């Protein structure tokens, strides 16, 4: 990997955003880090009420106005915001030449499962109501948002809602128990995600519910009928086996899966694209995948 990877690893080993002692310090810590990679001048951000869920339209000059990604941010269902993920959103808008709807879905512990899935499905239905066509739509998300992407597709399908052209999961979190082999074997090389913080956030999201609740932990969901899925994951991730097990389950359910394991990459390395070449390379691949499925 690029020598730039060492700089991102060094940043993450010091900041330890998921290890902050309180939820508000974790939220503020991630917002502080996101401010390091500020929005280019050509990004247009428009606040919207997405059918009872707050959102922001993210548009760049070459955004096709009729193509939309519903983007579901990461942060363990507990942290993250429009502020933390607007840069990743504009980079995807730029690569996929589309508009991105970045939603502020309800966060735990204040709003446990299933609040996040109620909000993601509400925003998708609102896009349909306001005239977006599923064949020009996609759902994408990182980490918890990657899990939420799969859960949103399952919930939409079960409600007879037409599914979008494709979906993208960046380092998805789909096992809320952290029982994947990589949760032990990649603990030493993962500077951001470990089992203890994951279980802390899972507890806030689940509020005592079964950790294998399908819409909370879509490794246990029925994935039949889902549209083509791109899963991007780093091999230096405790969550590597979340992506491997998701790919196995989706393929067993007849879903078209592309699993891309990026050698030595860390959790949501795409977020560091300003400084990490592999981050921008991975976002270019997301754009290629979406534009292919919108043909």
């Amino acid at each position: 990997a690029s020598e730039a990877l060492t700089m991102i690893v060094n940043l993450l080993r010091s900041q330890r955003p998921l290890q902050e002692p309180t939820v508000e310090q974790m939220r503020a810590g991630l917002e502080a880090m996101a401010q390091m990679s500020p929005l280019p001048a050509d990004v247009e951000l428009t606040t919207v009420d997405a059918g009872g869920v707050p959102g922001a339209w993210v548009r760049v000059p070459e955004s096709d106005p009729d193509r939309v990604v519903l983007y579901l941010h990461g942060g363990g269902y507990v942290i993250g915001s429009i502020r933390t993920h607007r840069d990743l959103a504009q980079r995807i808008a730029r690569a996929a030449r589309c508009r991105v709807l970045l939603i502020d879905y309800r966060l735990a512990p204040e709003h446990p499962h299933p609040a996040a899935v109620e909000d993601s499905t509400r925003a998708y239905r609102w896009l349909l109501e306001t005239g977006s066509d599923p064949k020009r739509m996609a759902i994408a998300g990182d980490a918890a948002g990657g899990g939420l992407t799969v859960a949103t597709l399952v919930a939409l399908r079960d409600a007879g809602v037409p599914l979008p052209a494709a979906a993208v999961c960046l380092s998805p979190w789909v096992d809320l128990e952290g029982i994947g082999e990589s949760m032990t074997t990649k603990a030493a090389v993962d500077p951001m995600v470990q089992r203890e913080p994951l279980l802390r956030m899972a507890s806030m999201y689940l509020a005592g519910q079964d950790p294998r609740t399908p819409l909370a932990a879509p490794l246990y969901a029925d994935l039949r009928g889902l549209p083509p899925l791109l899963i991007q994951v780093g091999t230096a991730e405790t969550l590597l086996d979340d992506s491997v097990r998701l790919a196995e389950r989706a393929r067993a359910a007849g879903v078209q899966v592309t699993l891309e394991p990026w050698e030595d990459m860390i959790h949501v390395w795409q977020a560091f694209a300003a400084m990490l070449p592999e981050g921008q390379q991975a976002i270019e691949r997301i754009g290629e995948f979406l534009r292919q499925h919108w043909q």
